[PDB]
DNA sequence: GACCACGGCGCC
DNA sequence: GGGCGCCGTGGTC
């Protein structure tokens, strides 16, 4: 390409070099612009930026990102990475991309410029004819992009004195544990270590070995394990109770208030784009998608997240998600018919489940019912599903038959659905974002049936997630103009943080623009709480 | 230091 | 059953 002097003209593609991956943290190291058959390099990277009205390239959100950190609003544009995901979400890194479709990844701004320029116009190429990838390119993929930016660019406040003061208990606590679990060893041994907990538990105490682990064979330690003994030895619970603590404490409590952004004074993660199989979203840098709130420490780390003086955080969940998907997916009249009247499918089975006629069956009690309820309807097995249950395995059996029974055509679906996918090699959710599964033909039973539920999955999962990324597009606008905030997405969850005064206003006008993102066969139910912190929000 | 595989486990 | 990302260990370079 021709060298020519910044500044680039209008439309053309970006190059960019940060010195980590995370944008709220990266120095910009180098950046440079790709049109007309001329490269041009910014002689100083940050004044280049004010430059770009958009950013068009590789990676552009996450560029994107770091505009908005210095105070410019450049929007993400065009990014081949987005047009290679859906032609096929294996797509997930630049290395890969670029290979694939047309040139090699370099650490050189103006040659990942040149690259994105090239890229692009190969993939739009491949999307010609595509119509429904072109539909989510455009009215999906592409503005969702803007959106996220904006959304690690704000990050969400953390009560960092909180966590702190927290630390110092729960490492008094595992003391009381770790004391207590090497007198019962008779020795000390590294607790973190599963060899070294394997040969005490099982060559020392002599306990019986229930499985062994995937890769290498080696005796589990795990959670399963422990609980199927917790009645053979004392030991068993005192060492459930310290995984639950050092997990808690090395994965949330520590870290977190490390991660605190000097600018913003809030906790900043990255919303992955092409990230997984299904069309979902992935958070990283730190995961917000997974933080505790099952425990009653769990509860304790998710009060930690709250909102701005002043403010509240509203938090918003579809209901029965999955289900309901499903139900317009298979078109079948009696899942159908169980939400136009208004019914609860995992309480209804909380109900068998516990022995209780339909109420008082406690928000406990359902949540086990969803395990139930998931494992079942993606090919759980009766074995499973009878250890699960702590039942017979005829009973199990007679379980999923019931299932299936009670809603024919959803078996009929998953078999149009297999079908179709070994026909055409992919599977395809309801806006027609593809996953291509070349195991649904493996001659290895294990391998073929594994293949399948991943198959079936796809379209349901994906479908939920096309839903709730439509809906984050819709929503956003309407939050600017309020003078609200989004700040995290947890799949089928939305949390918006809200001036307190028009709080109550912005959760009324969410909750109608996520039921109403596209009307289904059923309806969408979102639930909404307020709050101070996410707990208190999610009521 | 960084990277890796693994087992294990946090949430959806 | 499906989908993720991060931890510490043990190991390597
Ligand atoms: C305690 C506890 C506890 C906590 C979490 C779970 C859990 C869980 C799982 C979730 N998923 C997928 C399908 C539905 C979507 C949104 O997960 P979720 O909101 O919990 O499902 P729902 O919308 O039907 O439940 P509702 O909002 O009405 O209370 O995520 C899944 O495939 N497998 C799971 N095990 C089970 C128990
Ligand atoms: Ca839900
Ligand atoms: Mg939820
Ligand atoms: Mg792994
Ligand atoms: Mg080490």
């Amino acid at each position: 390409l021709e060298e020519a002097p910044w500044p680039p003209p209008e439309g053309a593609f970006v190059g960019f070099v940060l010195s980590r991956k995370e944008p709220m943290w990266a120095d910009l190291l180098a950046l440079a612009a790709a049109r007309g058959g001329r490269v041009h390099r910014a002689p100083e990277p940050y004044k280049a930026l004010r430059d770009l009205k958009e950013a068009r390239g590789l990676l552009a959100k996450d560029l994107s990102v770091l505009a908005l950190r210095e105070g410019l609003g450049l929007p993400p544009g065009d990014d081949p990475m987005l047009l290679a995901y859906l032609l096929d979400p294996s797509n997930t890194t630049p290395e890969g991309v670029a290979r694939r479709y047309g040139g090699e990844w370099t650490e050189e701004a103006g040659e990942r410029a040149a690259l994105s320029e090239r890229l692009f116009a190969n993939l739009w190429g491949r999307l010609e004819g595509e119509e429904r990838l072109l539909w989510l390119y455009r009215e999906v993929e592409r503005p969702l992009s803007a959106v996220l930016a904006h959304m690690e660019a704000t990050g969400v406040r953390l009560d960092v004195a909180y966590l702190r003061a927290l630390s110092l208990e729960v490492a008094e606590e595992i003391a009381r544990l770790e004391a207590e679990v090497f007198r019962l060893a008779g020795h000390p041994f590294n607790l973190n270590s599963r060899d070294q907990l394997e040969r005490v538990l099982f060559d020392e105490l002599g306990l019986p070995a229930i499985g062994k682990t995937e890769k290498t064979g080696k005796r589990s330690t795990s959670a399963a394990v422990l609980e199927a003994l917790r009645e053979a030895h004392p030991i068993v619970e005192k060492i459930l109770q310290y995984r639950e603590l050092t997990k808690l404490k090395s994965t949330y409590i520590d870290p977190l208030p490390d991660l605190i952004h000097p600018r913003t004074g809030r906790l900043h993660t990255r919303f992955n784009q092409t990230a997984t199989a299904t069309g979902r979203l992935s958070s990283s840098d730190p995961n917000l998608q997974n933080i505790p709130v099952r425990t009653p420490l769990g509860q304790r780390i998710r009060r930690a997240f709250i909102a701005e003086e002043g403010w509240l955080l509203v938090a918003l969940d579809y209901s029965q998600i999955e289900l309901r998907v499903l139900a317009h997916l298979s078109g079948d009249e009696n899942l159908i018919r169980v939400f136009q009247e208004g019914r609860d499918i995992h309480t209804e089975t909380a109900s068998w489940m516990f022995g209780v006629p339909r109420e008082a069956v406690d928000p406990l009690m359902r949540r086990a019912a969803k395990t139930i309820n998931f494992g079942v309807l993606y090919g759980m097995s009766a074995h499973r599903l009878s250890q699960e249950l702590a039942i017979p395995y005829e009973e199990a059996q007679a379980f999923i038959e019931r299932y299936f029974q009670s809603f024919p055509k959803v078996r009929a679906w998953i078999e149009k659905t297999l079908e179709e996918g070994r026909r055409r090699g992919y599977v395809e959710t309801l806006f027609g974002r593809r996953r291509y599964v070349p195991d649904l033909e493996a001659r290895v039973k294990s391998v073929r049936e594994a293949a399948e539920r991943m198959a079936f999955n796809m379209p349901v999962q994906g479908t939920a997630a096309d839903l709730m990324k439509l809906a984050m597009v819709k929503l956003f606008p309407r939050l600017e103009e309020m003078g609200a905030r989004m700040l995290l997405q947890v799949h089928d969850e939305l949390v918006l943080e809200a001036p307190k005064e028009r709080a109550e206003a912005v959760a009324r006008l969410a909750k109608e623009v996520m039921e109403g993102v596209y009307p289904l066969a059923v309806p969408l139910e979102v639930e909404v709480g307020i709050g101070e912190d996410w707990l208190s929000a999610k009521e």
